[PDB]
């Protein structure tokens, strides 16, 4: 393969995977989010049913390469015990989901075929 | 129910770039990649063809700042290929950064937490 720089990233989402068991924490991470960056990250739908390529239920955050240090630390500061799907977003779906996935706690099989 | 953190929490990270016997001379290339591209100023350290610690597979350990995190983090992720990446922070806990602080380019492994 061929080293590419940061430069082909686009953006980063990263999805709050949940279920019913944590459903509340999902919720009160998503309002720390809200309160935290004062509403200036891009913020998608509480999806309580799997969407897309996610097999989980999720939410979807979107941020830049500039915001990727922060975002990221915090998240893995006070994630807890719910599962974040990260990926750069790099004008390729299907490779920036199937090969440049990161996960803060543990990976998850995604759909794929849904891309 | 959680207390939150702020990143100043974070005094540094860690990341090993796990490998098999499949994948050793990609981990080899990544690693002199790493030493070029950044001319041998990230902490690094031996390529262990063996479990070593926590990490159930064969590794190698780099130690980086907060303020280095996007450059090699964002760089790993497009890079990395087939090579697994297990990344935690240092917070002054052991046990709970690598249990409760993982992060995961690629898959995620079950780490041997009694090598703590």
């Amino acid at each position: 393969m061929t080293f590419r720089d940061t430069s082909a990233i686009a953006s980063w989402h990263a999805h709050v995977y949940f279920d019913a068991s944590s459903r509340d924490a999902a919720w009160t991470l998503r309002e720390q989010i809200e309160a935290h960056w004062s509403g200036k990250l891009q913020l998608g739908r509480f999806h309580e049913r799997p969407v897309g390529p996610h097999p989980m239920w999720s939410y979807q955050l979107a941020f830049t390469q500039e915001q990727f240090a922060d975002l990221v630390g915090w998240l893995t500061l006070n994630h807890g015990a719910l599962d974040i799907f990260l990926h750069p977003n790099t004008g390729d779906a299907l490779r920036d989901h199937r090969d440049a996935a990161v996960w803060i706690g543990h990976s998850h099989e995604l759909v794929l075929s849904a891309l």
